[PDB]
Parts: structure tokens; C-alpha cells; sequence
DNA sequence: AGGACCC
DNA sequence: GGGTCCT
């Protein structure tokens, strides 16, 4: 269990997508999803015509007036489709890795071994590449890891067949030796095409990033702190000192970014399975003054009751959120967590109670179901 | 409870 | 407007 080949399926802009779909009128039509002041994603349509992946409303009709705008703000829909993509992947190979709604990693490696056992000596001469290579690089079909890659190409393509024919959506793959590289790739090519990494060509890869904050991996908070550190280009991060990268970003976030700077990566695809938590979220900006809004909790209640319920086992935990006005204290949200008692296990007047108290203890107001069993 | 990351 | 795992 050494050489792993890893596809990473990334969808076309998702939410456009489901809504186009639905409403067959906004094809070849400029659409916006709108939630709140966002317009949180576009199709390709939009994207010809300037609109960017979240921009404000404003920005967005006046870089393009004629701009169709559905509302995304209730995630029904897209959380449904998110989990028939998930499924039809795992069908491949049990081992599915979902990030966010619309990208799914699967380790593929067990896959491309058995249908390799099953071609003749012969055969392997014939084996070709479905989609981009990265890099346009040479394929060397002496070279059993360009062959295994390869494999995970055609796999691939027969996943994104498959998400078009059963479930009617476009997606980027890309193929590579690891997480990172395959998400890194997958992107290289887009909309609705695929890409594979072969090893010689992660180097080019790496440094094709024009900020360390590229990396999948490397958040907001260790950008700037790598900044301060004069870290700017992936190869500073590769050259700079691991000691003082150590005493700075405590061994951990070190050792491991430091690895990515390379294209190294030895994380494992995790079994995503069902959800670990359910919450539903409501946004208004000055509204919640303070005591009045509770008729808003029981709104997130019965929403995610139903949902809680439809999924077979049960929450063990509730959790309530909230954030407070005023300067641009750019982070700070606040929770009151506590068991649900077993009685209320086996609904909403002694949940919407439990909730009031929680938030008697303590813009926005989100309630959370965890701790599932 | 909260941080940091992800889409 | 969601979601994950770690401290
Ligand atoms: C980053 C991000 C994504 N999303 C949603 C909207 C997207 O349709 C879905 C997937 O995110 P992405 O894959 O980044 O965007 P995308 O699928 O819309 O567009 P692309 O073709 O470039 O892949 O997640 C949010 O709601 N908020 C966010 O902050
Ligand atoms: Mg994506
Ligand atoms: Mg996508």
C-alpha cells in the first residue's frame, strides 16, 4: 500500500446548475444564485459576461445588467443532489471523501489494480488516456505508474458519463497520485473536462500556484502569517527554514504545509458516510433585537426536524449560534450547547424550550443538531 | 466553546 | 449557508 491513484471530481457551477435544470427557461441564459447581497455562484453563461463567483448583487447587474437571479438561500435542492453524486461515486468504490456540496475524492487505487490483473500482456500496449494530460506531457507506457494513471483517467471519465446520464450534471476530474494534486488538477481544464497528473509534471503544477494560499490547505489565518514571515511564492515556502517554520506555526501546521509546498500529501481519502451534523441558518443585518426573535428559532426548528427525522438515526445534541453587531470585529459567532433530554429523543414545544434557555444564557441565529447515533 | 479549514 | 475536525 504505497502508490495510490486519486480522482477528484469537482462539479460545474453547482447551484446554477440544479437551478437550471428545474427551470429549463434559464439555460443559455446569464443566471445568478443569489443569497442575501451574493450572488454566491453563476453559470458559464454569466461568467462570459464578467460576473465572478461571489460578487455582491450590485457589482454583478451592473457588470451585467441582464443577469437572471434565483434565490439559493434554502439548500433543499442542492443538498439532495450533493448526496445523489456522493452515491452514484460510491457505487465505483466504497471509499468516498465529500468536500463541501459539490466535490467528492475517491481512492481509486484498488480499482485500477484489478481491471490492470484482468488485461493481457498485450493489451497494456493499448492503453490510452481519456482527457487532458496535465502539462501535455509524454506518455511513457513502460512506466506502470503513467499506466495506473491512465487507468484512473478512464475510470474517471466513466464516473463523470455516468453523472451526466443518470443524475444530468458536468463536472471536472483530475487524476493524481494523492489529494491535493488530484484537487490541484482537476481545476486545469474547465468547464466539464478532466485532466491527470502524471508524477514528472508536479513540480509544474506546484509552481503554476501564484500564492501559497492556492494550496488547498493553507486558510486565510496561515497566508498571513507566512507573509509575515516574508513566504510569499510556493518555492519561498519550500525553501524556508523548517525550524523557524516550526517555532512559528507549532509543529504541526509546519511539518505538514511545508510537505504540500512540495506536492506531498499522505493523507488518507476518509469514508464520508452520512452527515455528522445538521444545522440551518437565518441571516438579517441589525434584526435580531434581542428577545423578540425566537418566532425565527422555531422556523429553524421545523425545518430541521424534518430532516433530523428523515434520516434514521437521531441527534444526541443541540447547539444554538448567534453573532452581534456593531465594528468590523471580522471574527467572533457565539454557541450554548446542551444534551436533548432521552424523553424528547423518542417534539417542538420541549425543543423550542430547550433552545429559549440556551438562549437566555447568551444578525444571525443558527440552530445545530449533532452528536448523532 | 471556540478556532481554523473547506466549498 | 452550509460542513469538517482539532484544541
Ligand atoms: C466557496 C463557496 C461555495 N458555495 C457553494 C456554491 C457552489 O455552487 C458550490 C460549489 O462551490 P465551487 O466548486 O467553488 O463553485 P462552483 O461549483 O459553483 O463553480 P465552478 O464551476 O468554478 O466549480 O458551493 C457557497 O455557497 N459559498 C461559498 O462560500
Ligand atoms: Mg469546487
Ligand atoms: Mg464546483
Amino acid at each position: 500500500a504505497s502508490s495510490r491513484v486519486i480522482v477528484h471530481v469537482d462539479l460545474d457551477c453547482f447551484y446554477a446548475q440544479v437551478e437550471m435544470i428545474s427551470n429549463p427557461e434559464l439555460k443559455d441564459k446569464p443566471l445568478g444564485v443569489q443569497q442575501k447581497y451574493l450572488v454566491v455562484t453563476c453559470n458559464y453563461e454569466a461568467r462570459k459576461l464578467g460576473v465572478k463567483k461571489l460578487m455582491n448583487v450590485r457589482d454583478a447587474k451592473e457588470k451585467c445588467p441582464q443577469l437572471v437571479l434565483v434565490n439559493g438561500e434554502d439548500l433543499t435542492r442542492y443538498r439532495e443532489m450533493s448526496y445523489k453524486v456522493t452515491e452514484l461515486l460510491e457505487e465505483f468504490s466504497p471509499v468516498v471523501e465529500r468536500l463541501g456540496f459539490d466535490e467528492n475524492f475517491v481512492d481509486l487505487t484498488e480499482m485500477v489494480e484489478k481491471r490492470l490483473q484482468q488485461l493481457q500482456s498485450d493489451e497494456l500496449s493499448a492503453v490510452t488516456v481519456s482527457g487532458h494530460v496535465y502539462n501535455n506531457q509524454s506518455i511513457n507506457l513502460l512506466d506502470v505508474l503513467h499506466i495506473r494513471l491512465l487507468v484512473g483517467s478512464q475510470i474517471a471519465a466513466e464516473m463523470r458519463e455516468a453523472m451526466y446520464n443518470q443524475l444530468g450534471l458536468t463536472g471536472c476530474a483530475g487524476v493524481a497520485s494523492n489529494k491535493l494534486l488530484a484537487k490541484l488538477v482537476s481545476g486545469v481544464f474547465k468547464p466539464n473536462q478532466q485532466t491527470v497528473l502524471l508524477p514528472e509534471s508536479c513540480q509544474h503544477l506546484i509552481h503554476s500556484l501564484n500564492h501559497i494560499k492556492e494550496i488547498p490547505g493553507i486558510g486565510y489565518k496561515t497566508a498571513k502569517c507566512l507573509e509575515a514571515l516574508g513566504i510569499n511564492s510556493v518555492r519561498d515556502l519550500q525553501t524556508f527554514s523548517p525550524k523557524i517554520l516550526e517555532k512559528e506555526l507549532g509543529i504541526s501546521v509546519a511539518q505538514r504545509i511545508q510537505k504540500l509546498s512540495f506536492g506531498e500529501d499522505n493523507s488518507p481519502v476518509i469514508l464520508s458516510g452520512p452527515p455528522q451534523s445538521f444545522s440551518e441558518e437565518d441571516s438579517f443585518k441589525k434584526c435580531s433585537s434581542e428577545v423578540e426573535a425566537k418566532n425565527k428559532i422555531e422556523e429553524l426548528l421545523a425545518s430541521l426536524l424534518n430532516r433530523v427525522c428523515q434520516d434514521g438515526r437521531k441527534p444526541h445534541t443541540v447547539r444554538l449560534i448567534i453573532r452581534r453587531y456593531s465594528s468590523e470585529k471580522h471574527y467572533g459567532r457565539e454557541s450554548r450547547q446542551c444534551p436533548i433530554p432521552s424523553h424528547v429523543i423518542q417534539v417542538m414545544t420541549p425543543m423550542v424550550d430547550i433552545l429559549m434557555k440556551l438562549f437566555r444564557n447568551m444578525t444571525l441565529l443558527s440552530v445545530c443538531f449533532c452528536n448523532l447515533k
